[PDB]
């Protein structure tokens, strides 16, 4: 009867492998640019993400698995891991270990929202992070590191996407700014963007249907970047630097909106145009005081995270693909019914440096022959009552035809020698 | 403010990495006896845990973290594997590959019970399964796999133990002669074990408290072997036969009551007396009719599962150790504070087949050594006014003292001969 629950599925396959890889060089690249892994749990006191990600968000309002401990206490699903990669920072007092401290992990993040292409239940992020610096390099890193990881995995494809939200002032400035502009006429504005209009009406900028995008043109609405405090530009200069300096090619976006809201300065996302909507591959920012809403001292930070599965969408699309699952090495089949025991007792002695699987039941050398050919092996085993009596195995490369009979000491290596 | 939810933590540094070898060495021998890897989703519709545990258990009736989706249908953070490895069987119709269908995968699992040493809320086990087969060999197999992962870890003194809970009728016939024998003393019987004699009574055999214990002993209540049938004991004495063929030192316990209920037959559990309390390393059994109490035909299986947390422990206590996180192959320090950029520039040309790190901020040189040698780093790497001109870069080993100065192109063919 059950299923596994919309919005989430088994991973196993060229799926699973896929998403292997992507860490596997994710891994590498954080790493090398002195990156410690760090695993936050799957579930952190609803506070968390409520003061962290802000209670305005989408996200934070509608999209939390929370649930209560027996007892007391209100839990959520993490839906996200930079305010868990700072609630940790600040347990651990890591703000004393040299600094910078970057932090990076993959691991899976739940969003209770309504599925669609690109938009799981239960999706994996690699998810990177440098804490303790306003320094914008790190920021200028941020940027690089995300690119490198897409860059890496084969993908030659993408769109930059560079821009800032001043600070927490500026952000509010432009808040005031569009209502004052937009209140006006705001019988002209979709259904979405009258309630957007009320919290955070930057949501209007990035909002669908012509209604809102013609309106926004002809009021000759004014992009977030002249609404940036001047030490804002500054600092956002400097990464443009940086970047141009290394030849990062990036667009400088009039405003980017973030579905969280606890960044400042620094804002960046990379898309993919085969992908259709939800090209976002992944996205990142600064955000200094977060750590203050979670209730600790002023610690500045940027990263980003990148969805594992846009990313294999994108590999896909690409025509990147992943080679035939390998078989055993050997399939030992029995002919008799005291030869199953016995094709078991041989297997074990050839794991676990060889893979040697073998039948349950005796059946005829064509048959199993079949089965071998079926699974993919490279060598089949027969252990009829000849062999077993002679302490043997009758070997077949299944490739040529190539048959072989020894005894039970010189299988291993001979498998060995004539597989590696 | 907030801290990680009692009963869980953040994996890092050695701890994390001892995790990793623990499923990497599973990975292994699982494989190697054919064993697909396959991850199902951190929850599942609420049923599946209710129908497939049993709900007469203590995880179905209080240690499942289960929560509502947003619109409806009750989800509940797994628990344990087994059943979701049925239910995932069941859904991708499994049942027309070839059998017997071995399914592995490893992370995190979520118990609403109150914590203690060994009873984490979130832990990590390792599962295997064989689906598809009643021969004993699996069986067997099964209790092979689980002691070699623990043994190719190096664990040397592990103790297994086998036994068996018979067939639905010896199950039942057990059950009834319990409730005869208890519930004229029923009055003496712990507030817990006094509703679970109600449905499934077996429970209140591995109940905790003395109330229970002693009674269960001045009573003289025979073991659960003492009512296997015809089948169940022939079946069992098969799986012992290929145990002590393959040497495998197993003691046959009385009375093994698993903590689930859907298991039938075979039933096995690996300690080391060296946790304290839940010495319980890993276990399993067969389990029989679990598909069809997920609505589906009749699949039969045995498996196991262990505890990464339990694991680790018992190889610390077996004096098991990791060695030295590996520094970065270069760390520049900058003694201008133009030299900090350039030093982030160099880094990212060396990146990331050199894990090049660097300081954010100009310091002197003996200072810039220091945090070399703390950090680990082979080579320290100087940037001030004299190379920055030049365009060269005084690079020097840790270890010997030799200094270089070369152009900034020599630098990774010079450190990459030097470590490689
Ligand atoms: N519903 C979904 N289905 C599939 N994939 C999804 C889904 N939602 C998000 N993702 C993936 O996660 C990536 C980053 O998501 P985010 O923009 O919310 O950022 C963050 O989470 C921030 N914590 C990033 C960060 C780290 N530090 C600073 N900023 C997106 O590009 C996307 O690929
Ligand atoms: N609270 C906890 N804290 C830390 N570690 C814990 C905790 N609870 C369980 N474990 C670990 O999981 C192992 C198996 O648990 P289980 O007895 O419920 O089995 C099963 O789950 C079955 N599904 C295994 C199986 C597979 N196929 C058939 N049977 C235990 O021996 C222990 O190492």
């Amino acid at each position: 009867t059950a299923r596994a629950v919309r919005g989430t599925k088994d991973l196993f396959g060229k799926e699973l492998r896929m998403h292997q890889r992507i860490v596997a060089t994710a891994r590498k690249v954080l790493e090398a640019a002195g990156a410690l892994e760090l695993v936050t749990p799957i579930f952190e006191e609803t506070q968390v993400f409520e003061k962290g990600v802000g209670a305005a968000t989408d996200i934070v309002r509608k999209e939390m698995f929370t649930f209560q401990d027996r007892g007391g206490r209100s839990l959520t699903l993490r839906p996200e891991g930079t305010a868990a990669m700072v609630r940790a920072y600040l347990e651990h007092g890591m703000k004393v270990w040299p600094q910078p401290v970057r932090l990076w992990m993959a691991g899976p993040m739940f969003r209770a929202e309504r599925p669609q292409k690109g938009r799981y239940r239960q999706f994996h992020q690699v998810n990177y992070e440098a804490l303790g610096s306003e320094n914008p390099i790190l920021d200028a890193e941020a940027v690089v590191l995300l690119y490198e990881c897409l860059k890496e995995l084969g993908l030659r494809r993408l769109k930059v996407k560079l821009s800032s939200v001043g600070d927490p002032e500026d952000r509010a400035r432009y808040n005031a700014y569009l209502r004052e502009v937009l209140s006006p006429h705001r019988e002209a504005l979709s259904e979405d963007s009258k309630e957007r209009l009320e919290e955070n009406p930057m949501r209007i900028l990035d909002s669908k249907s012509e209604r809102d995008q013609a309106l926004l043109k002809e009021l000759g609405v004014r992009p977030m970047l002249d609404f940036l405090g001047e030490e804002a530009r500054a600092h956002l200069k400097e990464v443009e630097r940086h970047l141009e300096r290394l030849s990062v090619p990036y667009e400088l976006e009039p405003a980017l909106v973030r579905g969280l809201d606890y960044y400042v300065r620094t804002a960046f996302e990379v898309h993919h145009e085969e992908i259709g909507a939800q090209s976002a591959l992944g996205g990142g920012g600064r955000y200094d005081g977060l750590s203050e809403l979670l209730g600790g001292p002023r610690v500045p930070g940027v990263g980003f995270a990148f969805g594992v599965e846009r990313v294999a969408l994108a590999l896909e699309a690409e025509g990147f693909g992943l080679p035939e699952e390998k078989g055993p090495d050997l399939y030992l089949i029995p002919l008799t019914e005291e030869a199953v025991a016995e094709a078991f007792y041989l297997a074990e002695a050839l794991r676990p440096r060889l893979r040697a699987e073998y039948a349950l039941a005796p059946r005829k050398p064509a048959k199993g022959l079949e089965e071998a050919l079926k699974r993919g092996a490279a060598f089949a085993g027969f252990l009829g009552e000849d062999e077993l009596r002679a302490g043997e195995v009758t070997l077949k490369r299944l490739a040529t035809g190539e048959q072989v009979r020894l005894s039970r000491e010189e299988v291993p290596g001979y498998l060995l020698q004539a597989l590696g």
